[PDB]
């Protein structure tokens, strides 16, 4: 990824979305797109985007449904032109497997998410966590999504996943997580509010990458 | 609910959907809408099915995310006329206040839910389901999905959350869940594949309302 940084687009509106996205284009060339975005402007903006700006998009949708609804998401998605989705794994295996069903049919990528980052994922999350790893190991899984917050969890997680899987991290910035620590187990870190929100997002993102 | 019967339209195209919805509303009056047809059709989907039906409409987005993105996500989803909105548990207190926070201030619900009822769900979910039902309670949750397919789950979900919570139950048919026992301990079955995929929907509504 382009200075290993991913913006993570949860603007709400199409003109403040696609202002900010070209003016850090110059430093990033792949973009997170979720449902905030997606839900008030339409699924057409994964394609408008890609266009736009010749990124790489990763729809952040959190898939965390049954088999069969997991199927219809992710085939929806694909076809939407994003070039990788993201998959919950505590739903279980049969839930992800379907993903990557879909995604393998298409020609597309899935991230499997196994720690969050915010407050809440200590609750339920982080205890079932390792285990989620090393179930996307065994399904095959090799991108992964880790928490830029807990970076002792996110080396255990690149401890399971090795060092061939791709790791991309949440949490940096806003959340309270560093770049350079998250970048030492990482392959990319995401990047939002403290570049969307920022007076001026070209100098943030440039600010980033500089550290 | 009318016949404590909620139709699932995964159908992922407009004229489909809207044709058997139309089919089977004189047998229920609440619809739970998810991402399959929404992000086929668009979010304007959920208003048209609001005023050419006149139902309820549950928006099945299984929202897990953190707290500020769970805020955007509800407010987008309220803004497009939704009743009701389904969240996870699974990712903890503080994505789940952030939801009842944006449905207290839009004069909307939340649906918490617990336990899933596909196979994949006994392998991290079912150990946590006690657990996040009695963080619901804490938090002031009215309103619970729970498993048609583990009758015995349902009955101690039921037993967490009470007989004043509202508790409504998919995999109901397709799944393997039966009506008449589901109907024991949720309020309201959901049910999808059973009824849209069938050859007459209506047939098959009326048969399920026929057997409870
Ligand atoms: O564990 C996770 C998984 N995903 N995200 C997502 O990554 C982005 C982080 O944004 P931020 O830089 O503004 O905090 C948001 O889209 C958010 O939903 C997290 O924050 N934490
Ligand atoms: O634990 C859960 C939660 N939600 N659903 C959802 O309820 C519907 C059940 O549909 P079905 O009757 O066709 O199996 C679908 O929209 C599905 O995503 C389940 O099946 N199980």
């Amino acid at each position: 990824v382009m200075n290993r940084l991913i913006l993570a687009m949860d603007l709400m509106n199409r003109d403040d979305a696609l202002r900010v996205t070209g003016e850090v284009r110059e430093y990033i060339d792949t973009v997170k797109i979720g449902y905030p975005l997606v839900l008030s402007e339409g699924m057409d903006i994964i394609a408008e985007f890609r266009k736009r700006f010749g990124c790489r998009i990763i729809a952040d949708f959190k898939v965390a449904d049954i088999p069969e609804t997991n199927e219809k998401i992710c085939r929806a998605t694909f076809k939407a032109g994003a070039d990788a989705i993201i998959v919950h794994g505590f739903p279980g295996a049969d839930s992800v497997r379907a993903c990557l069903n879909v995604a393998e049919e298409m020609g597309r990528e899935v991230f499997l998410l196994t720690e969050m980052a915010h407050p809440g994922a200590e609750m339920f999350i982080q205890g079932a966590a390792d285990e989620i790893a090393r179930m996307g190991v065994d399904l095959g899984v090799k991108n992964y999504v880790g928490p830029s917050t807990r970076p002792e969890r996110l080396s255990r997680l690149r401890e399971i996943i090795g060092q061939d899987s791709f790791l991309i991290s949440p949490g940096v910035g806003a959340q309270g997580g560093d770049p350079g620590e998250t970048l030492r187990f990482a392959d990319a870190i995401i990047v939002g509010r403290s570049i969307y929100l920022a007076d001026n997002p070209a100098a943030a993102a440039a600010g980033i990458i500089e550290s």
